[PDB]
C-alpha cells in the first residue's frame, strides 16, 4: 500500500477541491492524510473525491485547521476505531487492510508550541499507540538538525518530544531511510525546513519500502509518500 501526507492549505474553493482530486487520482494512494482542509464541522460534506469514498474528518467550528484521512475504494479497509480532535488538529484511524492492522494518526500541530502540542497528543492517545502506528502530518517543527537549512540543533521542547517518541518505540521513518537527507517540505524567502513528517513504530521499518518527497502546485507544503509492504 501507499500512504501519502499533504498539508493542502485549504479546501474551501471548488478549484482547490478539483485540483486535489486530480492530484490524488494521479498519485493513487491507498490512504491519504490531509492537513489544513479549513473546513468547518458543518462543511465536511464538501470534501468528496471519486475513488475515495471513505473520508474521515476532524474539524473545528472556524475555517482553520481541519484534517482528513481518505481511503481508496480499491483498498479493503476495515475500520476499528476513529478518534477526532474536537479542535480539528488531529484524527486517529485504526483498522486493517487484508488482515494487517494499521494505526494512523494524522496531525496538524500549531505553529507556536508545536513540539509541546505533539507531546501532549501522544500522552492523550497513549493507550491507542501500538507497534503498527504511523504518525504523519505537519508537525510544524524539525525533529533533527538536518531538518532545517540553518542546521541548528533542535531545542529543549523538541528534545523532549524525541524522548517521548523513543519511549513509545517510534522513529522518524523518512530520516531512518534517508539519514543524510537535506530535503525540505516548506520554505520561506530566507530558509527551508522539513516540518512535515512520517514517524512510525520501529516494528514497521521492515515493511517500509520507499519514501519520497513530492513537490506540487497545490500548496505551500510538499507531500511525503510512503510505500508499505
Ligand atoms: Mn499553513
Amino acid at each position: 500500500i501507499t500512504i501519502l501526507t499533504l498539508n493542502i492549505n485549504g479546501l474551501n474553493s471548488a478549484i482547490k477541491r478539483h485540483r486535489l482530486a486530480s492530484w490524488i487520482k494521479s498519485q493513487d494512494p491507498s490512504v491519504c492524510c490531509i492537513q489544513e482542509t479549513h473546513l468547518t464541522c458543518r462543511d465536511t460534506h464538501r470534501l468528496k473525491i471519486k475513488g475515495w469514498r471513505k473520508i474521515y474528518q476532524a474539524n473545528g467550528k472556524q475555517k482553520k485547521a481541519g484534517v482528513a484521512i481518505l481511503v481508496s475504494d480499491k483498498t479493503d479497509f476495515k475500520p476499528t476505531k476513529i478518534k477526532r480532535d474536537k479542535e480539528g488538529h488531529y484524527i486517529m484511524v485504526k483498522g486493517s487492510i487484508q488482515q494487517e492492522e494499521l494505526t494512523i494518526l494524522n496531525i496538524y500541530a500549531p505553529n507556536t508550541g508545536a513540539p509541546r502540542f505533539i507531546k501532549q497528543v501522544l500522552s492523550d492517545l497513549q493507550r491507542d499507540l501500538d507497534s503498527h502506528t504511523l504518525i504523519m502530518g505537519d508537525f510544524n517543527t524539525p525533529l533533527s538538525t538536518l531538518d532545517r537549512s540553518t542546521r541548528q540543533k533542535v531545542n529543549k521542547d523538541t528534545q523532549e518530544l524525541n524522548s517521548a517518541l523513543h519511549q513509545a518505540d517510534l522513529i522518524d521513518i523518512y530520516r531512518t531511510l534517508h539519514p543524510k537527507s537535506t530535503e525540505y517540505t516548506f520554505s520561506t524567502a530566507n530558509g527551508e525546513s522539513k516540518i512535515d513528517h512520517i514517524v512510525g513504530s520501529k516494528a514497521l521499518l521492515s515493511k517500509c519500502k520507499r519514501t519520497e518527497i513530492i513537490t506540487n502546485y497545490l500548496s505551500d507544503h510538499s507531500a511525503i509518500k510512503l510505500e508499505l509492504r
